[PDB]
């Protein structure tokens, strides 16, 4: 069979029981990763793997880089190796980085696995823009609140507009309107968390928009625009 | 002592955090919330999840709402200064719509020791269990809860392709005459991964059915690409 295992945003400890168990019973793994202009790869969710003592035999890494990202194709010329442990009898999991439903390509390897049979699972997990929420100690959302989340803007024109219809707004991948988002944090002078890496070895996180003048605004990064902001420990409001 | 959040996940015990389940065992007290009616029937489903979990029994201590009790706040402050571990529950996630928040908040309005461990929402669970996905490259997701009346959703619906509805019961009477005008792919969810657990794309299956307050409405195009369209 296979199962699209959620592995949480970045800290192990994030991951489900479940999902745990399950990784500890596949045959073979199947994460995303990264190449950056000479090799040398960079995996998020590798990093999570190393931490369950898994057979490192098992992992399959699927791999070509930031772009489109042309993940889609990736994930695509990987899922013939994928229907071939299954008609073999093997567990095969596709994990993802959060929640595997939750704008993850893993949601392609499904998709293609049921219509061609075989026993197909999705395991959740916890999203980014939670986890941040709850490392930054607010709450995301209150009594009737609405919740948006956006996720690859075209320019930052698009979160001005929906910062005044909406209650909370997520804003992910960010190395898209990396260039920018400070002046967009100065105009709106409203509290914000900008969260990178949560729950990673780099985690950074903050809601000084002078400690992001000169940051590099990197993929594994999102922003939370808020008036719950106020609540967090990061907050001068307490 | 010190006081922390602990989310639970939505439902199925399995989805606990391993982080959040080890808060658990270790904690001294655990607070965990329930709704009393106008009868005296306690609901919680927050304990229902709880005693999946093999935690000493005598160290859950309830706090019953009617369906005002964030007041619960001593004894928690009585114990963390008395040097004990104090955990308090919530289903899903403790910082998207939970009244843990309150407590939280007037936590550290004192000199309190908190922090919060995040869970998995109900509307992640829900989107994973139809085997659908509930967001794909450059979409946006909007998350409505507890709507003044059906039109909120209606309005929505236009300008936004995703929609979670959670609190529905507010809207409750609506729905079956809604769906057949929407007249598109939407997942109902009620007590997913709870005891009772039903879920469904078929509108048909809501016409006789009583719609609780632990369901979720998702209308998206990507409903379509579960297995129960
Ligand atoms: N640990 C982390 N910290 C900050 N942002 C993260 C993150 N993990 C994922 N993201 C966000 O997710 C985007 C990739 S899309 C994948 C989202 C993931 N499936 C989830 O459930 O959250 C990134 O651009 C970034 O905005
Ligand atoms: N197991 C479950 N199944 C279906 N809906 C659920 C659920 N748990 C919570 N909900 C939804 O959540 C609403 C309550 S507000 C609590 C939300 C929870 N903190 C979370 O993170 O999901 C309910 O009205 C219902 O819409």
């Amino acid at each position: 069979s296979i199962i699209s295992v959620s592995l949480g945003p970045g800290d192990p400890g994030l991951i489900t029981v479940k999902a745990l168990s399950q990784l500890r019973e596949a045959d073979v793994i199947y994460y995303p990763g990264t190449v950056s202009a000479s090799g040398a790869v960079t995996s998020v969710a590798l990093d999570i793997l190393k931490e369950f003592d898994l057979d490192p035999s098992k992992l399959r890494g699927m791999l070509v880089p930031m772009s489109r990202g042309a993940a889609e194709a990736s994930y695509a010329a990987n899922y013939a190796s994928m229907a071939e442990e299954v008609q073999a009898g093997r567990r095969v999991a596709v994990v993802s980085v959060g929640d595997g439903g939750f704008y993850s390509t893993a949601s392609a390897i499904i998709e293609r696995a049921r219509r061609d049979g075989l026993d197909c699972s999705m395991t959740p997990g916890i999203p980014a823009f939670i986890a941040a929420g709850s490392a930054a100690g607010m709450p995301l959302a209150l009594q009737s609140d609405s919740v948006l989340v956006l996720a690859q803007i075209d320019e930052i024109g698009e979160l001005e507009r929906a910062l005044v219809t909406h209650s909370t707004v997520v804003v992910m991948k960010l190395s898209t309107v990396r260039d920018e988002l400070v002046s967009f944090l100065e105009r709106y002078a409203k509290p914000f968390l900008y969260a990178e890496k949560v729950g990673m070895a780099g985690e950074f996180i903050t809601m000084e928009v002078d400690a992001l003048r000169s940051r590099a605004i990197p993929y594994f990064s999102l922003l939370v625009c808020s008036p719950h902001c106020r609540q967090s420990t990061l907050s001068p409001f307490a």
